[PDB]
C-alpha cells in the first residue's frame, strides 16, 4: 500500500499546480487527497526513503506525556521541534516571558487537556481539560460501534499561543470486527518529509491504541488537505518515485501495557525494516 | 461528478461490513472514503435521489447566524431538527433545565463563537469566542495561500451539550488560481440519507464564499470516517444505483452580498435540478 503514497507523490507532479507556502518556496500543490495503509501484521514505515523511526516514536511519546516543551524530545535525540521552540523564534512570535523551549498548547496539550487555560510547559495540567486520548481509549473498550471516536488537537482558541499551528487537527477511530482503525485529517501535509513521519506516527498511536484495548490494528487513512511537494523535491521524489517498494517492516510492542501512558520507547521493535539508502 | 458518490455506494455494498450503530439498526460500513466534487459550473445536488434543498440552505443561513434555537429554523419550514430539541428528547439527555428548542453549542456557535462559555439559545455571544467563519472568509482573502483555513464544529468540551455530536467535524478550505476550494471531514456518513444532504450543505458554503471573497467555486472534497449504509436502506440504494444520474442543477447567487451575514434564502436559487423520482 506503500504505492498509494507514491501514488499521490506521482498525482501531485502530474497535475499539482503551483501554490507558494507561508514562507515564500513555491510547491506543487493538490487538495484533498487520501490513502489507506493495511496495518495487519505489519507497520506502515515507508520504503523507498527511510523515515526518521526514532524520531516518530519518540514525538509520539512526547504527545502522550502530554508535553509542550521541545527540550523534552530534544533530549531524546529528537530536535525535530527544537527552532520553533527556541529563544529567537519564541520571541519572533511575541513570547518573551516563555521559557526556551515552551511550544504553547500544543499537541500533546490538545489530546490530554483540551479546553484547558494555557500557562507554561512547567504547569501541572491533571485534571483539566479534556483527556482526549484517554476518552478514545475508554469509548473504544465501551463502546466500540461508537462513531464520534475523535481525537482533535485544532483549537482555535489556543491557535495564537501556539508556537506553530497543528497539521495533524484532528484524528477518527473506528473499530469493527476487534480491529481498530484510525483516519487521520492532515491538514498540510510535506509529501517529502512531514507525510512518511506523520503516516507511521498515527500507524503507531493505532498500534499502541490496539495493543491497550485488546483489538487487532486495521487501516490508518490518511487524509490530506494541501498534499504538496515543494519545488525543490520535484525531482528527489521522482528518484523516489521510481524506488521500488519493499515489504513494509512489522512493529513489535515487547510488554502488555495496561495504560497509554505506559508506554516507553524501549516497548517498541521494528523488524525488518529495509528501506532505501540516502 | 455523481458517480464518485454512486461508487462509494457500490464499494460499501460491494465491501462495507455489517456494523451497529447507538440504536442498533445495524449498517453496511467502510471506514475512510473520499469524494471529489467539481464546484465549476454547477452544484452537486445529488440527482439520482432528491436533497432536500431548502433544507440545506436554511440550515446553513441557521449555522452563519450562529442559532444554536431549532425554533428558529424550524420556522422557516425545515423540521429536521425539531426532534433534536424538543422537551422529550432534551429530557433524555439531562437537558430537563433547557428551554425548548435549545440543542446547546452546536455548528452554529462552534462557527461564530467558538471556545466562547455557552449560557443557552437566548444568549448574546457577540464578541465571544472566536468566529471561524469571518476568520476563514478573513484569511482567503488576506492570504489565500494559507494552509491553516479551517472551521471547526469539534470542540471536545462542548459535544456532550449539544443535542447531537457534529458530523461536521471540521472543514478546510484552499485557495489557488482564483478558485475557493472546501474539504469536509465528515467522522459519519449515512449514505443514504444525510450525505446527499452534506454534501450540497457545504458545496452551499463554498458558493458563498466564494461570492464574498470573489473567488471561483473549485472542488468539493468529500471525506467520510465511518461511511454507511443502514441494512434497512440496501434495497432502495441498489435501485438508485441503476438510475442514470441527470446533470447536477446549478447555484444562481442573484444579489451581490458583500458579508456572510447578510446572505438571505432569496439571494439563492437552483437551476435545472432533475432529481430522479421518489
Ligand atoms: C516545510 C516543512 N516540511 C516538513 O515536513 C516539516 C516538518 C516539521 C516537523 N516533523 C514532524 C518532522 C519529521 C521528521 C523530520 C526530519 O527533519 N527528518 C530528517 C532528520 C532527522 C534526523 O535523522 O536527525 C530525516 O529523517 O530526513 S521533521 C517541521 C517543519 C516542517 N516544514
Ligand atoms: C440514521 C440517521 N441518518 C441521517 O442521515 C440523519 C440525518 C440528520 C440530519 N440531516 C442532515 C437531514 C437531512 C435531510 C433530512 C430530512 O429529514 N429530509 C426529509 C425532508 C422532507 C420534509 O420536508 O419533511 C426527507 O428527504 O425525507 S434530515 C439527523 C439524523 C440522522 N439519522
Ligand atoms: O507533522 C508535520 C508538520 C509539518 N509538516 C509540513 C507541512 C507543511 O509543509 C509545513 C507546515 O506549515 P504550514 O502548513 O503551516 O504552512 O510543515 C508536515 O508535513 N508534517
Ligand atoms: O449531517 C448529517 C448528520 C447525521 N448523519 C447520519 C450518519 C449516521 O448514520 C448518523 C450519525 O449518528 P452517530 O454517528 O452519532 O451514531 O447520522 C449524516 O449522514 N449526516
Amino acid at each position: 500500500s506503500e504505492l498509494q503514497y507514491l501514488g499521490q507523490i506521482q498525482h501531485i507532479l502530474r497535475c499539482g499546480v503551483r501554490k507558494d507556502d507561508r514562507t515564500g518556496t513555491g510547491t506543487l500543490s493538490v487538495f484533498g487527497m487520501q490513502a489507506r495503509y493495511s496495518l495487519r501484521d505489519e507497520f506502515p514505515l515507508l520504503t523507498t526513503k527511510r523515515v526518521f523511526w526514532k524520531g516518530v516514536l519518540e514525538e509520539l511519546l512526547w504527545f502522550i506525556k502530554g508535553s509542550t516543551n521541545a527540550k523534552e524530545l530534544s533530549s531524546k535525540g529528537v530536535k525535530i521541534w527544537d527552532a520553533n521552540g527556541s529563544r529567537d523564534f519564541l520571541d519572533s512570535l511575541g513570547f518573551s516571558t516563555r521559557e526556551e523551549g515552551d511550544l504553547g498548547p500544543v499537541y500533546g496539550f490538545q489530546w490530554r487537556h483540551f479546553g484547558a487555560e494555557y500557562r507554561d510547559m512547567e504547569s501541572d495540567y491533571s485534571g483539566q481539560g479534556v483527556d482526549q486520548l484517554q476518552r478514545v481509549i475508554d469509548t473504544i473498550k465501551t463502546n466500540p460501534d461508537d462513531r464520534r471516536i475523535i481525537m482533535c488537537a485544532w483549537n482555535p482558541r489556543d491557535l495564537p499561543l501556539m508556537a506553530l499551528p497543528p497539521c495533524h487537527a484532528l484524528c477518527q477511530f473506528y473499530v469493527v470486527n476487534s480491529e481498530l482503525s484510525c483516519q487521520l485529517y492532515q491538514r498540510s501535509g510535506d509529501m517529502g518529509l512531514g507525510v512518511p513521519f506523520n503516516i507511521a506516527s498515527y500507524a503507531l498511536l493505532t498500534y499502541m491504541i490496539a495493543h491497550i484495548t485488546g483489538l487487532k490494528p486495521g487501516d490508518f487513512i490518511h487524509t490530506l488537505g494541501d498534499a504538496h511537494i515543494y519545488l525543490n523535491h520535484i525531482e528527489p521524489l521522482k528518484i523516489q518515485l521510481q524506488r521500488e517498494p519493499r515489504p513494509f517492516p512489522k512493529l513489535r510492542i515487547l510488554r502488555k501495557v495496561e495504560k497509554i501512558d505506559d508506554f516507553k520507547a524501549e516497548d517498541f521493535q521494528i523488524e525488518g525494516y529495509n528501506p532505501h539508502p540516502t
